[PDB]
């Protein structure tokens, strides 16, 4: 029905939403240290020097163990 | 139809798993450091010495924007 296709819909938008923001590829399991986005996989974590939404300059990367994962 | 309950389903479990393990009210915003269990809000994470996953000590919680929040 078309509350079949409005489900479909929410479910791919709540599934994109775990998707790293730079290589739209990978799922998002790495913090930016101290600003706390976590936006990224390890792969683009590991090459940025600011973070890529409040551009504050990143100590350091935390790996986060999600239950979404 | 009937796949539109298998899609509610899906999308309440995934739901689901954006809860507190703690309060099951409240969405997961905070890690446990060094670990990196990601498992609690900020309110039942800040009084666990000890992560509640893999019990090792918790030196510092970090807090964590996700964009599911
Ligand atoms: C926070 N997530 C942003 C993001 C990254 N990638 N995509 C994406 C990928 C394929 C198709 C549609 C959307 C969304
Ligand atoms: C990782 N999340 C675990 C969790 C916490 N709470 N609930 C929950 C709450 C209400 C109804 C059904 C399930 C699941
Ligand atoms: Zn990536
Ligand atoms: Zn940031
Ligand atoms: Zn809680
Ligand atoms: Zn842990």
């Amino acid at each position: 029905s078309q509350q079949t296709r409005v489900l479909q819909e929410k479910l791919r938008k709540l599934k994109e939403a775990m998707l790293c923001m730079v290589c739209c590829e990978e799922e998002i399991n790495s913090t930016f240290c101290p600003c706390g986005h976590t936006v990224c996989c390890e792969s683009c974590a590991a090459q940025l020097q600011s973070c890529p939404v409040c551009r504050s300059r990143v100590e350091h990367v935390q790996h986060v163990y999600l239950p979404t994962h």
